[PDB]
């Protein structure tokens, strides 16, 4: 039988900090469901010790939505609203199988679309270099689909073993840590002030398969919500 994330101690903060949603944006699980051990194969605990998360289709996800604590609703910040928000993680990206070509493992997300996506991606050139198996940072500096749109940058090649990173945005900059080096220091995010329903998200969105049938998998051994104010 599949093992509860909430079995384990370790992911009970965040879980008390988000929703799951699955397959779909459609909720899936409530933040006390989680608590209360729901459990799918799209969800569960691997090697006693990693929140797993699996999904296939194209453009579908299995992913936490961040979520005001102790059973509140939807969170919404602002990247310039004078708050440091910091999401923090360490994630195992396995070898994914054929057909799984870009995974969205996490977010920063408003109503509308995505301020920063950091996936995995098999193969991609950016800036006239090819990389292969490696993590990307894109980040949207307008809404529109032309490249002047979006920012992309190669923040590390795939490991084996846990990755960490940080994800800060303070006073509309964005600084992503990977590792414990900075990658990505103070990117503007300025274009997206005064929108105030950002949040994060973290786990599997699956982008342009190749086969609607091949199941993405990433197993996440941390993940928090980090609060500046300690309320």
């Amino acid at each position: 039988f599949l093992t509860a994330v909430s079995s384990i101690d370790t992911f009970l903060p965040v879980l008390n900090e988000a929703k799951l949603q699955w397959p779909t944006s459609a909720l899936a699980a409530s933040s006390e469901e989680l608590l209360g051990g729901y459990v799918g194969s799209q969800f569960y605990l691997q090697d006693g010790k990693y929140m797993q998360f699996q999904i296939a289709g194209s453009s579908n996800r299995c992913e936490l939505r961040q979520m005001i604590p102790d059973g509140g609703s939807e969170i919404g910040w602002a990247v310039d609203d004078g708050t440091t928000h910091t999401a923090t993680s360490s994630i195992v990206v396995p070898e994914q199988v054929d057909g799984v070509e870009e995974v969205t493992i996490m977010q920063i997300h408003s109503g509308e679309a995505p301020q920063l996506r950091i996936s995995w991606i098999r193969s991609k050139s950016l800036d006239g270099v090819a990389y292969e198996d490696f993590i990307m940072s894109t980040v949207r500096i307008g809404t529109g689909d032309s490249s002047d749109n979006f920012v992309k940058t190669h923040l590390a090649d795939r490991t084996a073993g846990a990755m960490s990173f940080q994800i800060d945005v303070k006073d509309s900059k964005l600084t992503i840590t990977v590792n414990g080096n900075v990658v990505v220091n103070g990117q503007d995010l300025s274009f997206w002030d005064g929108t105030d329903s950002c949040y994060f998200k973290a786990g599997a969105y699956n982008n342009n398969p190749t086969s609607e049938s091949a199941t993405a998998r990433i197993k996440f051994a941390a993940l928090a919500w980090v609060d500046h104010h300690h309320h």
